[PDB]
């Protein structure tokens, strides 16, 4: 599974799938760290968690009103913190095993993982500044 990550600096489209642990996606044209935001599936979820950077898993659905608001916020978060967070979007309509696994009840639900373990949970709309603060906090590496 692969997704296009667009470089903020030179505009290059970068098709990126699995990322070796210890590394973060970078632009193949100019070298800059990419905004690491992409779709995740039941099939890919365990691999999506195998990174060092904080992993922000966004359970969303087409019919969910607040998801239309939260999408752009997560997009800005990944752009502002390129390579310091991995945003994994999980369409619950299409990925029922992972939604059930984490006992998702409200849409949107945002879960934050660190080294494979759930470390935070945010139901409903969350301000981007609070998200940024929790991500930099986790980047202290704790
Ligand atoms: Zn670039």
């Amino acid at each position: 599974h692969s997704d296009i990550l667009t470089c903020t600096h030179c505009q290059a489209k970068n098709r990126v799938g699995a990322v070796p642990a210890g590394q973060v996606p970078s632009c193949a044209r100019c070298g800059a760290a990419l905004p690491w935001l992409h779709d995740g599936t039941d099939a890919t979820f365990e691999q999506d968690l195998q990174t060092s950077v904080p992993v922000l898993v966004d359970f969303w659905a087409p019919w969910c009103g607040p998801c239309r608001v939260m999408g752009p916020v997560l997009e800005d978060l990944a752009r502002d913190l390129p390579g310091k967070v991995r945003v994994v979007k999980v369409n619950v309509d299409e990925n029922p095993r992972t939604a059930a696994r984490f006992e998702v009840r409200s849409i949107p639900t945002l879960l934050m993982f660190k080294d494979g373990e759930e470390v935070d949970q945010m139901v409903g709309v969350t301000q981007k500044a609070a998200l940024r603060a929790r991500v930099e906090h986790l980047n202290q590496l704790s």
